[PDB]
């Protein structure tokens, strides 16, 4: 397709993932949305996009948090009616090759079930907390397991993290060869 | 000496804590340092600070992560002349009543092993991750151990976050009566 490094200087294709990011996670992005973009578009950053023709129908960046060898895979977002076609998973590879040829090691993310979308929440992630890990199911297509097809593994879960019973649930890929 | 909110109102503070970094995390804090603090001085974060006399002998911060239920610890510094005395101790304890007074639920933290100072580190941590994770050692009188005693838990590590077996640990708690 055209899946290429994201103009941050084009207004309107900041004005297009904005609005993707409000119709997709409304609860998070709102009146300052654009804020959020512009965050998004700092230097030590990676931006990259899925344009068709004109439009956004697809968006992923990366934040280097660990000096250049931890990068947090964040956001990641396809336009509803271009999902399950590839595009999600040709973003995350192009941004594994972009993060590796920068340095990084690990790709981490947090994602997080807020709906109820896996057995992780609306259960006391303190008692048991790994056997809950393991067993994870999923109920209402969480994207945990897109990653997991990815080859990311979920290596943690922050507890009532969105309030009791939301938790965000860490998942990471070491994305180059152990030397 | 007594724990209370830092007065961002002062200059003198400020560079206390500045340096008070600048000799903790040198790598972390420089250029920045006399910046980063400012960061912290946001009216969204918390800044507490342990004075004692009129000197800044402590300082915790935290970040607001997950709209106001769930927030980031980050930093905690105790100057080494004055540590293993419960300073730390006195600092979260504080730090906990504020998220809580602003409806938090949980505080989380990632303390990172750069230098075999647990069983977490040197180690292939996506192989029998959790395993590892609970039979934790602490070699070294690394900090995670600190949080432990506080009640904080190990919930999560970061594969190589800083480097090939240099990982991250994720440790949370609940600062709040469970619903029931
Ligand atoms: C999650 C998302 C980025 C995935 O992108 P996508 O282009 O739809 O995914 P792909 O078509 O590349 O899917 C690749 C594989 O993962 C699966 N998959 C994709 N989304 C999934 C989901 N939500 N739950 C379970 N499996 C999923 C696909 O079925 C496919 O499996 P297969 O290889 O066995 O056929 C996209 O659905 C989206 O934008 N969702 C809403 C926002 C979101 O949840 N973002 C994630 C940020 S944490
Ligand atoms: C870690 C730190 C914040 C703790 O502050 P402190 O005031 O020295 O700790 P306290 O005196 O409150 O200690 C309380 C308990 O934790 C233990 N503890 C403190 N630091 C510890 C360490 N590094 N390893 C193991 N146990 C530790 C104490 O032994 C005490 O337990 P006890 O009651 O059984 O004796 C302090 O040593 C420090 O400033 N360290 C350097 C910065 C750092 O690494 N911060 C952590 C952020 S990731």
């Amino acid at each position: 397709m055209i899946i290429s490094e994201f103009d941050r200087n084009n207004p309107v294709l900041k004005d297009q993932l904005s609005d993707l990011l409000r119709l997709t996670w409304p609860e998070e992005y709102g009146d300052s949305s654009a804020e959020e973009v512009e965050e998004m578009m700092n230097p030590e950053r990676i931006a990259v996009a899925a344009v068709d023709q004109d439009e956004l129908v697809g968006f992923i960046g990366a934040i280097p948090q660990y000096g250049i060898t931890g990068w947090e895979l964040h956001p990641l977002v396809v336009e509803s009616s271009r999902r399950k076609n590839q595009i999600g998973t040709r973003l995350v590879n192009y941004l594994e090759k972009e993060v590796a040829s920068r340095g990084g090691i690990t790709i981490y993310l947090g994602t997080d079930d807020l709906d109820h979308g896996t057995t992780l929440s609306q259960t006391d992630l303190y008692e048991h907390t790994f056997d809950k890990v393991a067993s994870i199911q999923n109920l209402r297509e969480h994207p945990y397991e897109f990653y997991e097809k990815l080859g990311y593994k979920i290596v943690g879960v922050l507890p009532n993290a969105n309030g009791w019973d939301k938790p965000d649930i860490w998942m990471a890929k070491t994305i180059i060869p152990r030397p």
